[PDB]
């Protein structure tokens, strides 16, 4: 029984003591969503968009933090791209011949993100204001986030993320075009009907100065990824109850918690964040598509080639996001080149050693 496998038995233990915080959340947001689909309001239509709860899935956050996303169908948008990249666009409108019912969150031609949000996080505010089982606040507004966090505290004090995103039923961004490269892994028919669910405008500051500030969103993929995540094998019975399982999942956790554990200790990694961790191993899925390549008797033989990809993403400074192939992550417009080399120096120290960080 070597360090890895206590480390996962590890964090599904913690886990134990997340469901209750969990269980909390998950009743207080279906109260307040219940009421603003009550309210007459742009948001009524608002809904909440599962994208997966367990480790795998979930952003790195302390275990009384939690993130949720509020889905608003926006139909007839009209993408402009902000980057070339696809890294941000600017929302705009085609012909609505009844009338834009966002017509009011507009600056120009340009829905505004400062403008919708305002509205948003002010309605919140006042139906939680009017949740009385349960001690629910707003925290104040945060300089950067675009996120309306709640404040439970029900005894111990519970922080919740809310992230409104707009839900566009049109087609993908030509910056797509090339991206989900799961042809050999997944198939093209799956390929062909992720491409027609909806996708996800999450509101997002660039760093790059005043002009279209509080304008800007980014494409967000989450209901995608929760899919990919929990229909990753070759063959359609991989970790099922009559199929054989894989150790992708398990790969994913050790490489987040590798790289958590890491963060906490060193304010020098502060750009990373576990969406990196998840596209580079959407690409070893992509690269090592064959279930019998992850094998759960060859764990460590599959982290080990996991981190020596993500080493070379690292040196080479290239991690295409898996949706839109022209967005290095791992540029250095994004991340300068010597957080790559500390984050390199920091998991091959770990890599050599046994993971000494794995024993805190
Ligand atoms: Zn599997």
């Amino acid at each position: 029984p070597d360090k890895l496998k206590k480390v996962l038995d590890k964090l599904r233990l913690k886990r134990k003591d997340i469901s209750e915080a969990a269980e909390t959340v998950n009743k207080v947001v279906e109260r307040l969503l219940r009421r603003m689909q009550k309210r007459e309001s742009e948001f009524k239509g608002v809904e909440q968009l599962n994208t997966g709860s367990y480790y795998e899935h979930v952003k790195i956050s302390a275990p009384n933090e939690f993130d949720v996303m509020f889905k608003l169908e926006v139909p007839r948008i009209e993408l402009q791209e902000y980057y070339e990249t696809g890294a941000f666009y600017l929302v705009k409108f085609k012909r609505i011949p009844r009338g834009n019912p966002l017509s009011h969150f507009l600056e120009g031609e340009v829905l505004s993100a400062t403008k919708m949000l305002s509205k948003f996080r002010k309605i919140i505010k006042e139906e939680v204001k009017e949740i009385k089982d349960i001690d629910v606040s707003v925290e104040k507004e945060k300089p950067g986030s675009p996120a309306v966090t709640l404040l439970i505290r029900n005894p111990e004090e519970i922080s919740v993320d809310i992230i409104l995103a707009l839900e566009s039923k049109g087609s993908w961004p030509i910056s797509t075009k090339e991206g989900l490269p799961i042809q050999g892994w997944l198939g093209t028919k799956v390929r062909t009907n992720l491409r027609r669910e909806p996708f996800y405008l999450v509101p997002k500051n660039a760093k790059d100065g005043n002009s279209f500030q509080g304008e800007t969103w980014r494409l967000s993929f989450s209901h995608t990824e929760k899919y990919i995540l929990n229909n990753h094998g070759i063959e359609k019975t991989c970790c099922e109850s009559s199929g054989a399982k894989c150790c992708r999942k398990e790969c994913l956790k050790l490489m987040k918690y590798l790289l958590e554990q890491l963060k906490k200790e060193f304010q020098e990694l502060d750009a990373f964040c576990s969406y990196h961790v998840k596209t580079a191993i959407f690409h070893m899925w992509t690269q090592d598509p064959q279930d019998s390549q992850w094998d759960p008797r060859n764990l460590s033989s599959c982290f080990d080639k996991l981190l020596a990809f993500f080493l070379e993403c690292l040196r080479t400074e290239k991690l295409d996001h898996y949706f839109i192939p022209k967005f290095n992550l791992f540029s250095q417009e994004l991340i300068d080149r010597k957080s790559k080399e500390f984050l390199s120096k920091k998991i091959e120290y770990e890599r050599n050693n046994g993971f000494p960080i794995f024993d805190k």
